[PDB]
Formats: structure tokens, sequence, C-alpha cells
């Protein structure tokens, strides 16, 4: 699993999961 960062609070995620977010592959 890829480590969540404290980047992702924003709508610009569309509520996407961490590793989905932080961690795009």
């Amino acid at each position: 699993g890829c480590p969540p960062c404290l980047a992702l609070f924003s709508p610009s995620c569309e509520e996407l999961s961490i590793q989905e977010c932080c961690c795009g592959w």
C-alpha cells in the first residue's frame, strides 16, 4: 500500500482513496 500523504484533503481527489490520490498508478 502507498502511505497516505497530508496532501489529500481537498475535493480534487473526488473522494478517492489515499493510495488512489497520493499514489496514482
